[PDB]
């Protein structure tokens, strides 16, 4: 988490790099062990036609966090990519936290953070729920309509183009305040029942079956490596569908 061996974070979107930084700090006293992802990946690259996409990964588990995983990725020289889940442990009943941020030349095209629900009725734990109204509603001048799919986000979702540095800083310390919140409720929720724990097992699953419908995540993967690779990764690396 010392980001300070990655050789693709010197060279990402400034924004990229304080969500980066804010990531790794919200985790980096946890208690954290490695959490494999197949065959170990770490860095990886691939060219096909067009331009080289190189991405890094890192990833860890505690008892609350099933698999916490930052990925930072580049297609050629302009495209700059920071994706975040903290995968809940069903037993403890937490939401999901993920961000996304892709960035070009032009600057950040689309941010994405949310606490996205695992509870079948499709809202958050009552304890987030106060703590992010207690926020305030921030204001952005470029909202983005979320997908189809994007259902599965809270109310609380972030889905912007930055409009100048202000936001971009408000953005980010938004995802700071997320990440603390979450922190917190992570060391104050236990532990739920066991109809409980498959309630939240199945919302889990459902949001990663929803996120592998991203088709501009996919496209990427795909124009770098192919059809097979880009359906190994984001059903396997990406958005692992649990049992
Ligand atoms: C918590 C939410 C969340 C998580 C965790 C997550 O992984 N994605 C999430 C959300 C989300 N992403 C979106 C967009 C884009 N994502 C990428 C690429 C990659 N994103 C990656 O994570 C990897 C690994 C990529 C490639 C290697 C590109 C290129 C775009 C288009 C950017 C633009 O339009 O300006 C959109 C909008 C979808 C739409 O408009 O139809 C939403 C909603």
């Amino acid at each position: 988490l010392s980001l300070t061996n990655s050789s693709l974070m010197p060279t990402l979107n400034p924004m990229i790099q304080q969500l980066a930084l804010a990531i790794a700090a919200s985790w980096q006293s946890l208690p954290l062990k490695p959490y494999q992802l197949p065959e170990d990946l770490g860095y990886v690259e691939g060219r096909l036609e067009g331009e080289k996409l190189v991405i890094e990964n890192r990833c860890y588990q505690t008892p609350q966090f099933r698999k916490m995983h930052l990925e930072l990725a580049k297609v050629g020289k302009g495209l700059d990519i920071l994706h975040c889940v903290m995968f809940p442990e069903p037993l403890y009943g937490l939401p999901l936290f993920g961000c996304d941020i892709v960035a070009g030349p032009g600057g950040v095209s689309a941010a994405i953070a949310d606490l996205s629900p695992t509870q079948s009725d499709r809202q958050l734990p009552a304890a987030y729920q106060k703590s992010l109204a207690e926020l305030g509603q921030p204001e952005f001048e470029q909202q983005r309509e979320l997908p189809p799919w994007g259902e599965i986000f809270s109310e609380y979702c972030l889905f912007i183009r930055p409009s100048n540095v202000t936001e971009e800083e408000r953005f980010v310390q938004r995802v700071v305040d997320f990440l603390q919140i979450h922190c917190h409720q992570s060391i104050v929720a236990e532990p739920l029942s066991e109809a409980q724990t498959l309630e939240h097992r199945q919302g889990q699953i459902h949001y990663c079956q929803q996120q592998q419908k991203n088709d501009k995540t996919r496209r990427v993967l795909e124009k770098a490596f192919g059809e097979a690779w880009a359906e190994r990764y984001m059903s396997q690396v990406l958005f692992d569908v649990i049992q």
